[PDB]
């Protein structure tokens, strides 16, 4: 038999100068227990690299030095727009085996989000508290981890198609012929859960044919939503700018007003803060603005640096992951993300949304 919920449990950072409080793990003390129980490997991947910039990071790089010190398999996948701390890294820990990745070298605008571990094919952790000391210590952050094996292996087969685009010679981010000899493979998506659990990926073009796209799976659940929508992103504008001009993509953004005027949802949105400078983001904040008036919305901002995305429906679904709703991320950007319906830890994740809901550094959009 299999258990409910996949032995998950959640796992956050709250910095001492917030006001954030909660009994589950810590994303300090989640780290601390992967490289603890470690005994065959530890597979790191995020965007940027850079753990000495906090207190807290700096310990957990110290007891990550040791284990590869011991015989521990250390690999450390980061985009390669974070190359800039990586003589600084390899200066530290000579044994781990740092990588730079380039999953999009056609276009150059697919970057590397996949933000999660992974550890003897046992024990994992996956969330948006990336690789850096600010994600550990002074950035609010947001995670599950787990000990059962057939999630974490689920888990390492996404790090195996990332690990193939990497910059050296022939391979899957250079070569076509050795990135179409790839098995990207998954043992679980929405068609086959495990205890209530399974992953999605991005972008489209590294889903093989069995995988899952993160973005038909959110627009989805959006759309089968009959109660409550709550999301904790940092930003949710159709419009994102890439290079020197602007990208419009609002699929989320009217999946969500499809809810809550047709379908009548109550829907509570908290985002991060905009420019006053940005056109697209005050148009299309004097757009909500009339909407929490007109149906059951409410919209909230905040100012400290989150890089929470939370997505709970209908108290029946939950998905955090690691990239913001807008369209430079679900087009061409690549991470993993987490899908429950565990009833259980659903109901935790309810636990934490209204607890940032009523916080102090959530504000009521004023305009
Ligand atoms: O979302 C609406 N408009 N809107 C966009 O289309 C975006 C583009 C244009 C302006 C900004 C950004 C540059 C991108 C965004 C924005 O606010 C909107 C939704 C519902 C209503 C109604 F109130 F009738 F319910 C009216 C309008």
């Amino acid at each position: 038999s299999v258990p409910a919920g996949a032995k998950c449990r959640l796992v956050e950072t709250l910095p001492e100068n917030m006001d954030f409080r909660s009994d589950h793990l810590t994303t300090f003390e989640c780290f601390n227990e992967i490289i603890t129980l470690a005994k065959k490997y530890i597979y790191i991947a995020s965007f940027c690299c850079n753990p000495l910039s906090t207190t807290r990071g700096a310990l957990i790089f110290d007891k990550l030095k040791e284990a590869s010190e011991k015989g521990i398999k250390i690999i450390v996948l980061l985009d390669e727009r974070g190359k800039r701390n990586l003589g600084e890294l390899q200066s530290h820990c000579p044994d781990i085996n740092f990588i730079t990745v380039n999953i999009d070298k056609k276009n150059n605008v697919g970057l590397l989000l996949g933000c999660f571990w992974v550890s003897d094919d046992e024990r994992c952790y996956v969330g948006n508290a990336s690789f850096t000391g600010g994600s550990i210590h002074t950035i609010k952050t947001l995670g599950v981890y787990s000990d059962y094996p057939p999630l974490a292996t689920d888990l390492r087969r996404r790090f195996d198609t990332f690990k193939a685009f990497n910059s050296a010679k022939n391979s899957a981010a250079n070569l076509a012929s050795a990135a179409a000899a790839l098995p990207v493979s998954t043992a679980y998506h929405i068609k086959n859960p495990i205890g209530g659990v399974f992953f999605t990926d991005s972008p489209e073009h590294l889903l093989g044919y069995s995988r899952d796209l993160d973005t038909d799976v959110v627009i989805d659940k959006l759309k089968s939503a009959k109660t409550s929508i709550d999301i904790e992103h940092l930003a949710i504008v159709p419009t994102t700018r890439v290079d020197g001009n602007s990208y419009y993509w609002p699929d989320i953004y009217n999946s969500i007003i499809e809810a809550a005027i047709n379908r009548g949802v109550k829907i509570r949105l908290l985002v991060g803060n905009w420019d006053k400078n940005d056109v697209y983001s005050m148009a299309t904040a004097r757009s909500l603005d009339e909407l929490c008036v007109q149906n059951d919305l409410s919209v909230k901002v905040f100012t400290i640096q989150n890089n929470t995305k939370l997505l709970i429906v209908d108290d029946e679904y939950v998905h955090i992951t690691s990239a913001n709703f807008d369209g430079t991320h679900y087009q061409n950007h690549g991470f993993v993300s987490f899908n429950s319906i565990d009833k259980q830890l659903v109901s935790e994740a309810k636990k934490i949304f209204e607890r940032d809901w009523v916080s102090s550094h959530s504000k009521s959009l004023k305009i």
